[PDB]
């Protein structure tokens, strides 16, 4: 029970901040820093698609089987994961514009098994044990505010790769400035929302395994965005020298 809940919050703690320091200086190697040499490949959309999938359903799955599956707070969480991970999982990976068709298989498992970890321990701290999420806790700002980040943070982000998907045409594997939104703004809008999102997350359960998603998020999302800054900054000669990598205005 909460043996294997502490320990799944330090693997994920421990890997996040692991990734952090190796991602400063080797992205993580799908998109547009696919190198060779990775290991065996996998279809991409595929892979997307199947290593999404345990986040809806291992959360769903670990949530109904907690006695608080029948609470008001509970079940707005589950709303809000399952918002974020039914688009995350089946609207994303379906309408994206794949370039390279392959991706690599030891990147597709980690975020399996992440989305496994990481999708258990977030319904385990809700429904389980003794209720912490009482009707108390919807009349505390904490609630209100995380709730409101987490679907500004989504919205940010479902509206910044929605402008990246007409960047190609289905088919192609161009890159282009990405411009309008908040493209105006960060090179990578769709990361600014996500970190924000899992923040509001963290803010809204007030549970250890929401604070501990919020930082991998940030871990690893954030040299991410460093990096495509990077590659944006060399591949186009065009590109907005006064945008930021993620933080608007600051880095
Ligand atoms: N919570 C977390 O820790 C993580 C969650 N995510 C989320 O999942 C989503 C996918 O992330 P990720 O794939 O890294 O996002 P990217 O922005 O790197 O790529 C998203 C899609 O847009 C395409 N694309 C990106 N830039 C351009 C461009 N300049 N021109 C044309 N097409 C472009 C990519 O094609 P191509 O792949 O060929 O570059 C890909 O199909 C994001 O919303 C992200 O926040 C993903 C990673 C970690
Ligand atoms: C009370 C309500 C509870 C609901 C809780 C579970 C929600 C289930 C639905 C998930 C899909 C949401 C997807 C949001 C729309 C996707 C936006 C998008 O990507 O559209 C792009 C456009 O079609 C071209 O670019
Ligand atoms: C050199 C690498 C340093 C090691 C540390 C980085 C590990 C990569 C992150 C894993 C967590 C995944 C959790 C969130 C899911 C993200 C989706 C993804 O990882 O991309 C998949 C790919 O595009 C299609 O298979
Ligand atoms: C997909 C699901 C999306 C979920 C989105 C969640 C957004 C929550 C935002 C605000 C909370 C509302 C505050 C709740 C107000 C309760 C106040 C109260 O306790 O009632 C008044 C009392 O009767 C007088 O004494
Ligand atoms: C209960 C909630 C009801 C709505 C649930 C899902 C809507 C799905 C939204 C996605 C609609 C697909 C639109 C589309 O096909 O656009 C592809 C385009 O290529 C991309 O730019
Ligand atoms: C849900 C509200 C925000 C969804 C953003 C979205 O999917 O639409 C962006 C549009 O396709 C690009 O202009
Ligand atoms: C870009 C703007 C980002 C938005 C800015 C907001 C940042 C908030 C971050 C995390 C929420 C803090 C909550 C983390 C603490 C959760 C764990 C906890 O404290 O409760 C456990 C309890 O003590 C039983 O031991």
């Amino acid at each position: 029970p909460d043996f294997l809940y502490r320990w799944a919050l330090i693997g994920l703690a421990a890997f996040g901040a692991f990734s952090f320091a190796t991602l400063f200086f080797v992205p993580a190697p799908y998109g547009r820093h696919q190198r060779g040499g990775w290991g065996p490949t996998v279809p991409t959309r595929l892979a997307w698609i199947a290593q999404e999938l345990p986040a809806p359903l291992v959360f769903a799955l670990v949530f109904a089987r907690g006695e608080h599956a029948d609470r008001l707070v509970p079940l707005l969480l589950l709303g809000l994961w399952q918002l974020h991970y039914l688009q995350r999982t089946f609207v994303f990976p379906l309408l994206m514009r794949v370039g390279a068709k392959r991706t690599p298989l030891v990147t597709a498992l980690l975020a399996f098994v992440f989305n496994c970890v990481n999708g258990a321990a977030n319904a385990y701290a809700i429904t389980h044990g003794a209720l912490r999420h009482t009707e108390a806790w919807l009349a505390d700002p904490r609630f209100a505010i995380g709730a409101l980040l987490f679907l500004g943070g989504w919205a940010l982000n479902l509206h910044s790769d929605a402008i990246l998907r007409r960047l190609r045409a289905p088919g192609e594997t161009r890159y282009e400035i990405p411009r309008g939104g908040a493209y105006r703004l960060v090179s990578c809008p769709n990361y600014l929302g996500e970190i924000v999102e899992w923040c509001g997350w963290a803010l809204a359960t007030w549970t250890y395994a929401g604070a501990v998603f919020a930082f991998f998020t940030f871990a690893n999302l954030f040299p991410r965005a460093l990096a495509h800054h990077r590659w944006y900054r060399e591949r186009f000669p065009d590109y907005p020298r006064e945008r930021k990598a993620v933080i608007p205005f600051v880095v």
